[PDB]
Parts: C-alpha cells; sequence; structure tokens
C-alpha cells in the first residue's frame, strides 16, 4: 500500500537471511493470505537475486503461474505450499550466502550470474555457488524447488505401485510421484498464455530450463538417493577424484541436483523448534497412508501405524542412513555455507551441529 | 468336429524355425484374417515353449487379451502388428535354437525352463539360452517384444518433444514412445478381467513379471542405444572377466534386452528380400513425419524429405553405427545361435552373413 510494499519485502528479506527462518511464523503472519506464501516467497527471492532483471520477467505471468501453482499443494500434513517454500528458501541460501575457502571463477550473449543483495562475502576467503553456477541454472533450481512436491497425494511411490494406481500404471512404477509432479508442473505452464513469464528466453535458453528443472525434480525421488551420493562422491570427495569442476556443465548439474537433495530432507539441519515442527508433519502423513493401507486390506507399511508407532526409530534411521552421510559429503566437499574461526576446528558449519544436536533427541 | 487345426500350427511352426522366417507370406496365406496375425503367432509360440503348460494360462483370455493389443497397432508402414510380429519371432529364435560353445548349464527344481518342441541342441558342443534363462524371464521378454510398440503413432520421440505433444510433456521428454507403449499396454491388460490370463502367477511372479516387461520395452528407446551396447560388453565381453553369470538376474536381464533390440531392428540382418521390405517401410513412415513436419513450418528432419531423398546414405549409416555394432557385440558374446563348419574351431553364423551383403548394397 505505497510505502507498505517496501517494508513487507525488506522485513522479509530480513527473516529469510537466516539458516533458521522462522517460516511458521510468517505462516501466522499472514493469515487468511498464507496461502499465497509461496508466490510470495518466490517473487521475494528472484528479486532479491535479480533474476527479474536478468530475464527481463514479467511481474503479471510471473505471479499468476506461481499463483496458480500454489493452489497445486495439496492440505496435507507434510507435502504442501509451506514444504515448497522450505526448500526454496534452502537452496536460494545454500547457493547464495559466503562458503568459507570456496573458489570463486565469476561474478555477474555472455553467461550472466546473480547475486544477492542481502547478502555478501565477509573477504577473498569466502565464495558463494552463484559465483560459479550461471544464472538460468540457478533459476531453474529455484523453479525446480517450487513445483518439485506440486500435487502431492500424501501417499508414498510403493504404496502407489502397490495399489495399481492409475498414476504409477501410467508411470511404469518409476518415480512415479517425481515425474508427475514435473509434467503436472509444465504441464500448468504450457496451459495458458498469461503463465508465460519465461518468454524473453530464446529456443535453445528454454529448452535447457526445461530439461535441468526436470533433472532438478527426479533427483529428489528417495530411491535414487544412494546413486546420487554415489557420484557426487567420486566427483569430488573420493582420492584421486579430480574434484568439482565449475566449468563443466554435468557437474554444476550435479551440484545442483546434491544441493535441492539436501534442501528438500533439510528439517534435522535445522534448530530443533523447526525440526520437530517438520518431523510432526512427516509422521501425520504416515498415518495417514496406514490408515487408508488398512482400509485397503493392506498390511500397514513400517512406521505408519499409529497403534503402534515407533517415532525415534524413524527419526534415528532415517537421520543415520540418509541426512547424515548426505550433509557429510556436501561438507566435505567444501560447499557447506559457514564460517572461520581461527571451538578447536576452524570452520563453524550451522547446520553441522543442528544435526548433531537433534540426533541426541532420538539416539 | 476339429481336425484343422494341427494342420494350421504344424505349418507355421515349420517355417517359423527359420531365421528367414517368410512373414510376409504368412501375411498374404491370413487373408481377411491377417489382422490378427500377432495374436496367432503367440499362441503358437507360446505352444512351442510350453508356457500355457507351466504358467497354467488359460486360451480364452490370453487370445482375448492379444487381440486387444493387436488392435491397438495403427495402420501404418512400419511400426505395426507386423514388425511387432517379426521382433517377436525373433527373439523367440534367438532364445530357442542352438548357440556353439553355450555350455548346457540347466541340462535339467522349482524355477521352471521352457524348451522348444522345433529343435534341439544336436549335442555337446551346442546349447541355447532357454536352458539358461528360467520361463517366466523368456515369457516376459516375449510378451515385450508383443506390446514394445503398441499405440505407436508413427513419428519419432524427438518430433514429439519439438512439437510439445502431449504425451512428450506427460513423460518430461523421456523415453515418451517407449514409456507410453507399456504404460498403454498395461493398462489395456487391467482394464478388464477376461483379459487376465496370467491369474495363476501369485503377486510377486506376477509384480516381477512386469518389471522385466517393462525393462524389455523401455530398452527399445535406441536414444540410450550406445548406453547399452556399453553396459553389456562390460559384463559380457571385456577384460579379466568370464563374461556372463547365468545366476546373476541383472546379466540375464540385460542379455534379455540386447536381444531385443537386436531383434527390433533385425531387418538388414536378413535375408535381402526380407531386408527391403522393412527398409521400404521404415522410409515410407519417415515421410509422413516430414510432410506433416513441412506442414507446421518446422524444419523437416534428416532423411525424412521424400523429395531429397537419402535412402542408401540411411541403411549404410544406420547398419555401420547402430546395427552393426549391435552384433558384432552380441557375437563376441557368443550367444548367437550359430553352427561349426568343420564341432569346433570355426562357426558360421548366417544373420552375420546377411548384415555383410545387406550392407554391400548401400556403401
Ligand atoms: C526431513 C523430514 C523432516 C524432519 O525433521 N525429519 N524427518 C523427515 C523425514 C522422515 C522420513 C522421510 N521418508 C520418506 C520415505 C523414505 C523412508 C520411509 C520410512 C523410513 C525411512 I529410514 C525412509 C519415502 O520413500 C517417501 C516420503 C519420504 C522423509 C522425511
Ligand atoms: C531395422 C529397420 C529395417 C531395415 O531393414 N532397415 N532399416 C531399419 C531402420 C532404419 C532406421 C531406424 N531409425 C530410427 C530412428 C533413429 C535414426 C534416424 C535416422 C538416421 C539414423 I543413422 C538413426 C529413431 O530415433 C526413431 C525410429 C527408429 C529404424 C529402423
Ligand atoms: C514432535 C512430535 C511429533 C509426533 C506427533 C505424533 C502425533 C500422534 O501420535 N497422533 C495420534 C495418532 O493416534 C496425532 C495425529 O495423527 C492426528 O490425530 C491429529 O493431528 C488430529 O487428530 C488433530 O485433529
Ligand atoms: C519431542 C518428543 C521427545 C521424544 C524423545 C524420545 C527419545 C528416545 O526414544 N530414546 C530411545 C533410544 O532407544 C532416547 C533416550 O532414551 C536417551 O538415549 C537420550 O535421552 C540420551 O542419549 C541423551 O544423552
Ligand atoms: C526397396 C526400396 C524402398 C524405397 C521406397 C521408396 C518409396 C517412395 O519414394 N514413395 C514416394 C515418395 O515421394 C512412396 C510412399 O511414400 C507412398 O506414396 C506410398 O506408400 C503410398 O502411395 C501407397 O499407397
Ligand atoms: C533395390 C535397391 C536398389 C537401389 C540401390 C541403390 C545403391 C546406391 O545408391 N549406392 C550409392 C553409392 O554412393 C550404392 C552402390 O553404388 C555401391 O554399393 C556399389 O557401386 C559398390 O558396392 C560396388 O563395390
Ligand atoms: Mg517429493
Ligand atoms: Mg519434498
Ligand atoms: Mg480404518
Ligand atoms: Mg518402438
Ligand atoms: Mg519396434
Amino acid at each position: 500500500l505505497d510505502l507498505i510494499l517496501v517494508e513487507e519485502y525488506d522485513s522479509l528479506i530480513e527473516k529469510m537471511s537466516n539458516w533458521n527462518f522462522p517460516i511458521f511464523e510468517l505462516v501466522e503472519k499472514m493469515g487468511e493470505k498464507s496461502g499465497r506464501i509461496l508466490s510470495q516467497v518466490m517473487y521475494t527471492l528472484f528479486q532479491d537475486t535479480g533474476l527479474l532483471e536478468i530475464f527481463k520477467i514479467p511481474t503479471q505471468q510471473f505471479m499468476n503461474y506461481f499463483r496458480a501453482l500454489e493452489n497445486g499443494y495439496r492440505d496435507i500434513p507434510y507435502h504442501n505450499r509451506i514444504h515448497a517454500t522450505d526448500v526454496l528458501h534452502a537452496v536460494w541460501y545454500l547457493t547464495t550466502r559466503p562458503v568459507p575457502g570456496l573458489q570463486q571463477i565469476h561474478n555477474g550473449g555472455r553467461i550472466a550470474y546473480i547475486s544477492s543483495k542481502s547478502c555478501s562475502n565477509p573477504d577473498e576467503s569466502y565464495g558463494c555457488l552463484s559465483s560459479n553456477i550461471p544464472a538460468l541454472e540457478l533459476m531453474a533450481l529455484y523453479v525446480a524447488a517450487a513445483m518439485h512436491d506440486y500435487d502431492h497425494p500424501g501417499r508414498t511411490n510403493a504404496f502407489l505401485v502397490a495399489t495399481n494406481a492409475p498414476q504409477a500404471v501410467l508411470y511404469n512404477d518409476r518415480s512415479v510421484l517425481e515425474n508427475h509432479h514435473a509434467a503436472s508442473a509444465w504441464n500448468l505452464y504450457l496451459s495458458r498464455p498469461e503463465y508465460n513469464f519465461l518468454l524473453h528466453l530464446d529456443h535453445v535458453e528454454f529448452k535447457r530450463f526445461r530439461f535441468l528443472v526436470i533433472e532438478a525434480i527426479l533427483a529428489t525421488d528417495l530411491k535414487k538417493h544412494f546413486d546420487f551420493l554415489a557420484e557426487f562422491n567420486a566427483k569430488a570427495n573420493d582420492v584421486n577424484s579430480n574434484g568439482i569442476e565449475w566449468s563443466n556443465e554435468n557437474d554444476r548439474l550435479l551440484v545442483c541436483q546434491v544441493c535441492i537433495k539436501l534442501a528438500d530432507i533439510n528439517g534435522p539441519a535445522k534448530v530443533r523448534d523447526l525440526h520437530l515442527k517438520w518431523t510432526e508433519g512427516i509422521v501425520n502423513e504416515f498415518y495417514e497412508q496406514g490408515d487408508e493401507e488398512a482400509n485397503l486390506g493392506l498390511p500397514i507399511s513400517p512406521f505408519m501405524d499409529r497403534s503402534s508407532p515407533q517415532l525415534a526409530k524413524l527419526q534415528e534411521s532415517f537421520i543415520t542412513h540418509i541426512v547424515g552421510p548426505l550433509c557429510n559429503s556436501y561438507d566435505a566437499a567444501g560447499l557447506l555455507p559457514g564460517q572461520w574461526l581461527e571451538s578447536r576446528r576452524r570452520i563453524f558449519c550451522q547446520l553441522m551441529h543442528h544435526l548433531t544436536e537433534n540426533h541426541k533427541i532420538w539416539k
């Protein structure tokens, strides 16, 4: 409302500048307009990174699409607009904040690079992925986060598969959910001219962007979790490996894929209060799949029977086997944003500590 | 009351026992009932192998389903019912006839194996894949040959992706056609109970069968050709390896996938008369696609311009870069059914001869 448009932006930016962004408060603060949280956060971020400028993105069609995408998220405990916004905030944060030791290459026809206005590298001893990953590719990453769980039913792929859901048959049982999120969101994008916010990309650019978004969204199928980790590890952490070549297209993508994977399951690397909040969501969603499995005569899957819960086993397990090694690898590659110390170690990494702390709760 | 049945059977079997099975003569002989050529061939091969007996397959539902499958193939010049019958004939043949040097591991438990009634290994110096690959797996391979190009539109994946066809968007530009052939054919199968010829397989066997059929059909996407060839040459044709491990599920599957890939593009490895009949079909199909491309103001694809043909370059290239290396690769593995001349020392393989000869036509 004139001068309130700026106060709203500057404040949100202020709150999001935190890894432990108090996202639920924002939800509470939006009140009856909390259903527009994903589109609102998108606008703010594409503006923080200068993406609207770089690709001459028209505001109207940009908001039309993301407003329509939002309403595509179901009202379920975990895989909703809020989780999508959460994942978006994570990748935006992980690709723009200072990282100790990271080597730079190029900041700002030619290949454009973004740069967050809400943060900067303290000195030449830091670096950010945004100086090594072109704008288009990071834009693809942000967009993929927004669409990555679009129209999620609150059920797993094995559930869909085991019950011969039409969606599973349609996708031959492969990454059923992930294929549907990507196909539906792109279907949505191409269904109306008023959504065409990428109209200024040339045909080659648009085609590559579509490919990237799809590649990030499919990377979120946990079934391929171990193949992805192996690859990434082989590229930067394993001995012999030359490391990540930032000038190599496939290396960038892989990094980005790993980045959205970490963001997608970020809960345990957040402050306890946030962690316990996302924990409650996934278990409530599981119980719902369990009630349906039982009603269908099927055996209740492990961790989904409310009358026989194993909440600590779930978090202990899932952290030890999936989240942990993943953050471990990303961190061992020197990509986690953090700060120099000069405790006993020279670098303090906030998520690494949250992860450890939250792990004691359940171990 | 039913004598004119066995005459047919013994006839067709006699004719199919030949690599250069005169499939076009059979289309003629069937006259008006030729539209049911695939279902009829399926039944004949399932008797020949004993799959009907092994899996207690009820004739009624079996014929119902494969008659429905057949009518799903469009009336186009190459990717039709006949082509599917051709591929079907080729996987059965590659899998049942004598292979020089192939150890007769399963020379006769709980796991069933099929045996073609129309042939046998003259002796110990011969073998056959039907003895190293379980009945359930070969059955999946045959059923996939049956369904592999179901509801093919006579257009390429590239064309689909470019015109942004709904199916292209629905599958995220990944093996569009192949995913659709498999998804449509399983949807059909499940749409009605009178199609359930597999009702005597347990949910475990059926689930695995489904997986194998999908794996085989998706393996026919030429986009993944060099990957399969490479992944194959590793496990079967290179360094410090004694080759395949018939005991290994994955190795078995890779063998099956290369077998259906060969059968899928078998034309140039058949006798000159068969080779040219298939060549004619593929060129007319490319021309129909090229007309639509021009009509849409799109650039006409290579080899698809009927006003500026390159028929010889097409065949010479495709044999040199695709068919050829796939066979040489399959041969070095030693899986080709052939014959020693004069046994041991050397082996005469009919398909390699045809291939070399047909190449001379265009080079
Ligand atoms: C990251 C979130 C939030 C949090 O703080 N804690 N826990 C979380 C969380 C916990 C479990 C899962 N698991 C998911 C599973 C895999 C899985 C299911 C049960 C046990 C384990 I072992 C792994 C699937 O295949 C489909 C939906 C995602 C996903 C997220
Ligand atoms: C095996 C058949 C029958 C025969 O006897 N000769 N030729 C055959 C034949 C020739 C070419 C193709 N090509 C197909 C192409 C790839 C391709 C297209 C143009 C040049 C080359 I280089 C390769 C696609 O991506 C989609 C449909 C299948 C398919 C079959
Ligand atoms: Mg998901
Ligand atoms: Mg998610
Ligand atoms: Mg109930
Ligand atoms: Mg095909
Ligand atoms: Mg085919």
